[PDB]
């Protein structure tokens, strides 16, 4: 059926892997394995559509971000995501959204800004610092937490309704 290719970029241990895995496998991955470049694949109903999910984990790390940059080109949508206890990540997601705009030679790209790790309260970036970067961007921002599930769904969900809207 229609088919959808996600892409979830992000620095280094900010939470892309345990956000796909608990939205593919439902289940919080608590150790910390650094990613090369993973794919998932999963059917799924989204507002009534069935659909096919393919989503990219990518890699966070430098040393191991090499090929990223191919992985990434046939991505229709892509997750920011920052930690909110890790304001570098934060700051970081300026370097993300260049790389999406390479790698897809445009500067319209389906996109949603995600603050995981939101269970955790040693928080450092607020609400509202993010609400206004997502508003720069002309994007919607969303918290989450790979731990408790709060809003992975609705992160993920989110990025294919901004797919439809391109
Ligand atoms: N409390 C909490 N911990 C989280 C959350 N998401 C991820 N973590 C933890 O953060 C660490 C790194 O998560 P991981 O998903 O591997 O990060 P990554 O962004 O995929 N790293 P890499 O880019 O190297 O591939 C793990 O110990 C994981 O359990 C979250 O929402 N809450
Ligand atoms: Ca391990
Ligand atoms: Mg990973
Ligand atoms: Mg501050």
């Amino acid at each position: 059926m229609t088919e959808y290719k996600l892409v979830v970029v992000g620095a280094g241990g900010v939470g892309k892997s345990a956000l796909t895995i608990q939205l593919i496998q439902n289940h919080f991955v608590d150790e910390y394995d650094p990613t090369i470049e993973d794919s998932y694949r999963k059917q799924v109903v989204i507002d009534g559509e069935t659909c096919l999910l393919d989503i990219l984990d990518t890699a966070g790390v430098e040393e191991y971000s090499a090929m990223r940059d191919q992985y990434m080109r046939t991505g229709e949508g892509f997750l920011c995501v920052f930690a909110i206890n890790n304001t570098k990540s934060f700051e970081d997601i300026h370097q993300y959204r260049e790389q999406i705009k390479r790698v897809k030679d445009s500067d319209d790209v389906p996109m949603v800004l995600v603050g995981n790790k939101c269970d955790l309260a040693a928080r450092t970036v607020e609400s509202r610092q993010a609400q206004d970067l997502a508003r720069s961007y002309g994007i919607p921002y969303i918290e989450t937490s790979a731990k408790t599930r709060q809003g992975v769904e609705d992160a993920f969900y989110t990025l294919v309704r901004e797919i439809r809207q391109h």
